[PDB]
């Protein structure tokens, strides 16, 4: 397979389905990547077997431990956690923003949230993590804007956001085994604002990146203004590329964003949810801990085709998740990103037979039933 | 299969091995029982693929939540849970003693360490909840004798005991569908006492079980003491039925209770270790904590044939344990119960191969270099 190569199948209206092929294996799009390190309940097997092509790896949590170097030592993230397909890891900037305890041009310095240890994450040492790490995408470390944001302060961190995305290109570019077997994702600022969003994204398209991510959204700002900023924003980005919501999300919300263009998706939600009780159903989430299910026998959703679902019922994983039970975890878990995984084949699909928009229909009204 | 049949296939001194057939499947002695409720981080399939024939399922436990009839409800124990093959329940007596929060000839009553919610559990209740729970071998209810005892106190607890041994028996004999398909298992008790030991198999082999365990050891006499008891105690059982160890324990405790002719264990340590770090190799225990394993990149044990020290590295699990993550637990868990089932099949093949007593050298040689 080559570095990287991005083919689109198939169109609907602004949905398309296609596959990215790379050296360690072809994805589907539009794809849902499970997030590999942050529950962490599912041998890599099982991971695979749910239907997923990739998965995420979160920088910040590695780098903290066991550490970027020490990762390479043992042979690199793929090796060491078991998982030999494509691997994408986000640049650490989010974490650092949220999960930490000082900003400059250069970049952050922070102390851990475990043991106060001091570091610094910047668009070279970000990349160089990255690679030490081995991972087959790589993310562009930029600097986060708060819902709500200023204009002005939107379009300052936007605007360090497009010389930090220059500066991991070179970063990138400078690392002949990195350069030549993994790809490197620009990530598009601009907060709410139209003009913004468009300099952004004639900035990352004037370097050039193998794929654009949407940044800025699922933090706060609600689904009406996430697709108004969706509805605008994507078709600024190169069509030719992979298009990545970061952090999305709640299947209505995947659905709407694939209608806008979106080819890539992750989210904590399916592994999340599943420790607190709730399951994803065609009928919408269920809370497995509710009374209402101590004695129910039916599979956790009547129609889906994961190993949870053939074997145990709910009533069982009722009882499991309200004991405290680790198997309660890593059957709600499996069974979560299985769903999210069909949901994922049903919107590719769908879109390959030009029955999409019917699909996205029908979606809702028994979802929101 | 038939209801129950135990048969010797080879013996080398007290040590014997063969198998139990029952309906639900074939049981291979000296057997090591991995414990179903109580860590809970393995599918059933998998506790099935580490080589276990039966697993033991905590009544005590299981009365509380879900609750014994409400499991019947659900169509038993078995189907609940997702195993097919034998299980044998515990009487509930224990845990009620050391994990509950008022004794009588009748039974105990007892408030839940979770809600303080009232029970009684009496042999007929004990008996009743096991055949609703669907066990395939049940273990006759009876009171328990703290170490140390005094000889008064140790007479009166196995007198009561053979009293409810007897009721135990009965219950059972009275209840049509439990004496076709399961087995009884009484218990002798007598603390360290010889002469108590002798009244109690006297008493149990009046009465006739399908099985004998051993009460009353593993509960802080040591090694040196329990062994002196096994000495006297096992030769008094009915040499043609299954000599149960209830409690044992660590590997070279089975070992050593094999050799005076042990047939079955159970023991918490493989599934509580693998939660706190311990991880058992021919060469002892380790701790995968310590951080000398940290970039340690052989498997936990240079021979153990489990799928985990297949596919995963020392570092990496010592990285998922110290970082909280569930398949740390997952992955020791597997691991530790893989190693207990293969300490029994190199038991069985040696006796079978008339070697055990060289085995037992050898192993504790290394083991404890
Ligand atoms: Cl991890
Ligand atoms: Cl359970
Ligand atoms: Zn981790
Ligand atoms: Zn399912
Ligand atoms: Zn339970
Ligand atoms: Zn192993």
């Amino acid at each position: 397979r080559p570095r990287f190569s991005f083919s689109i199948a198939a169109r609907e209206g602004k949905a398309r389905t296609g596959t990215i092929e790379m050296k360690r294996g072809v994805i589907r799009t539009p794809a849902f990547m499970p997030v590999g390190t942050a529950v962490k309940a599912l041998k890599p097997e099982t991971v695979r077997a749910t239907g997923a092509d990739i998965i995420l790896g979160n920088t910040y949590h590695l780098m903290l431990r066991p550490g970027a170097e020490r990762i390479a030592k043992l042979g690199g993230l793929h090796s060491c956690m078991g998982w030999d397909r494509p691997i994408l890891t986000d640049s650490g900037g989010y974490q650092v923003m949220s999960l930490s305890s000082k900003q400059s041009e250069e970049g952050v310095t922070f102390k851990s949230h475990l043991d106060g240890s001091r570091h610094m994450l910047s668009p070279e040492r970000s990349i160089e993590i990255q690679h030490l790490l081995g991972s087959d995408i790589v993310m562009a470390f930029d600097e986060s804007t708060p819902y709500p944001a200023t204009p002005s302060r939107a379009a300052s961190s936007m605007e360090r956001s497009m010389r930090w995305a220059k500066r991991s290109r070179d970063a990138f570019d400078s690392r002949k085994e990195q350069a030549e077997n993994a790809a490197l994702f620009g990530i598009q600022q601009g907060s709410v604002f139209e003009n913004l969003r468009q300099q952004s994204a004639d900035a990352l398209a004037e370097i050039g990146f193998d794929g654009y991510a949407v940044g800025g959204l699922a933090v706060g700002e609600g689904q009406d203004e996430m697709f108004r900023v969706l509805d605008f924003s994507v078709p600024m980005l190169p069509d030719d590329k992979p298009h990545y919501l970061m952090g999305v999300g709640k299947p209505d919300d995947i659905v709407g964003a694939v209608e806008r263009g979106i080819d890539m998706f992750d989210s904590v939600l399916p592994t999340r949810s599943g420790r607190n009780g709730q399951a994803f159903t065609w009928d919408g989430p269920i809370n497995i801990r509710n009374a209402r299910f101590s004695e129910d026998l039916k599979p956790l959703d009547s129609e889906c085709h994961c190993a949870v679902c053939q074997k145990w019922s709910r009533a069982y994983i009722h009882h499991l998740i309200r004991a405290g039970e680790i198997l309660g975890a890593m059957l709600m878990t499996e069974h979560n990103i299985a769903f999210y995984q069909q949901l994922m084949q049903k919107i590719r699909d769908s879109i390959s037979e030009g029955r999409f928009s019917q699909f996205a229909q029908d979606f809702r009204a028994r979802y929101f039933a």
